[PDB]
């Protein structure tokens, strides 16, 4: 029944709101001209960066990004438990689903905080220029550019948070993940999520032909962001042996 | 209108049949569904191979020969896809150039099971195990088998694969495209036709459309990882003025 799919949509949307403090809706309200009830401070060069510390180098911008990632992971983890059936899966598979799904999700949601020109930071208080990031030294000025390229095409799908809630759930419950003990219960859950997403996209974007297929295709764009990111980390780990990574993040990488 | 989608679906199936000699229906018959009338010669070891200038290289090289054949058959097929020839010529070239690898692994799944791949005409069969028994070359075919095993579990037939292949060609995110709009316009139409096809041809296979699209992510990095050992091979085969005309064809 349609009815059951809508109810799952609603449930997932409700949990999404509860798990993620900075929604796409809030982020698009900050980025635009809109509703300057609170506009961001902007980082476009290094001494506006010094001014930034005051009302809100290549290393700490990275270490800072590392922080928002580990906190993002803990948030995605909270959301996953809300996915029906998820906590009932074998514990090893829960861990495995989180290991591989977490970065694909981080870059899906990061797009919400991005436009062509830059990215919101510190829960929206801040905004860091794409150009400033691209100008960073040696192995760091490279990190954010492919995320920006993805975000610009992903953002043109014009998804809202209730669409994203279901898409994110679909991503966590893959089944094609390396080392899954128990693939069939995982796929039963995903088929359910896919039915739900499909209905949601059709109802929320009736004029948008084949948005479902176009959104699913976007998943290969995510895969290769992760891939580039991972190998880039391996470089930095060698050029700066004094710089430390976060164990939680480290455990995620294999 | 469901009529035009169905019309499009039949068109591609017909075109697919004329462009590709060895169909999936045919290859399945020959394979382990055993059609036992003319058994294919089997290659399981070095001496059955010989019974078929350096073994491991020359297998990988024979692998290039048929892919070059495949490219031309795919090229012909693409030209039958409604709207394709009306596209900008550079865009047509671009679409084939970036799509042809994904199509090749896709169709190659049709010639594969968990134990090996139909070789040549289908008059041959090379065991998976003889293939992993190799140099740097032992890891060439294994990721294709792994993909094929999952892909084949979807139990698509030729009528399904016909539209799927068309969707792959008309992507729209290929680098260097000049006019993305008519390409996506066509792929949208192809995606609708594929959806209808799967619902009629597999009415009890839930969310098969989505799962098939999910496979495209598997194809792309299969391709991406393949180009990465495609050319550890230039770390291997290097200097000799014997193939420069042959070097050219590939
Ligand atoms: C044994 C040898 C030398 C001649 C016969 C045979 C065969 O299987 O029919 C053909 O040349 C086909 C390919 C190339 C062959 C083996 C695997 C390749 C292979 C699967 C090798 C991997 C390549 O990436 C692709 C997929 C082409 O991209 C090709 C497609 C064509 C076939 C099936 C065979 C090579």
């Amino acid at each position: 029944e349609s009815a059951d799919l809508r109810a799952l949509a609603k449930h997932l949307y409700d949990s999404y709101i509860k798990s993620f403090p900075l929604t796409k809706a809030k982020a698009r309200a900050i980025l635009t001209g809109k509703t300057t009830d609170k506009s961001p401070f902007v980082i476009y060069d290094m001494n506006s960066l010094m001014m930034g510390e005051d009302k809100i180098v290549a290393i700490r911008i990275f270490q800072g990004c590392q922080f928002r990632s580990v906190e993002a992971v803990q948030e995605i983890t909270e959301y996953a438990k809300s996915i029906p059936g998820f906590v009932n899966l074998d514990l090893n598979d829960q861990v495995t689903l989180l290991k591989y799904g977490v970065h694909e999700i981080i870059y899906t949601m990061l797009a919400s905080l991005m436009n062509k020109d830059g990215v919101l930071i510190s829960e929206g208080q801040g905004f860091m220029t794409r150009e400033f990031l691209k100008s960073l030294r040696k192995p760091f000025g490279d990190f954010m550019e492919p995320k920006f390229e993805f975000a610009v095409k992903f953002n043109a799908l014009e998804l809202d948070d209730s669409d994203l809630a279901i898409f994110i759930a679909v991503i966590i419950l893959s089944g094609d993940r390396p080392g899954l003990l128990n693939v069939k219960p995982i796929e039963d859950i995903q088929d359910n999520l896919l039915q739900a997403l499909e209905l949601q996209l059709k109802l929320n974007h009736p004029e948008s032909s084949q948005l479902f297929a176009k959104l699913l295709q976007k998943m290969t764009d995510l895969r290769q962001i992760v891939t580039e990111h991972v190998q880039l980390l391996q470089v930095i780990k060698k050029t700066e042996t004094d710089m430390s990574l976060h164990p939680l993040l480290q455990e995620i990488y294999k």
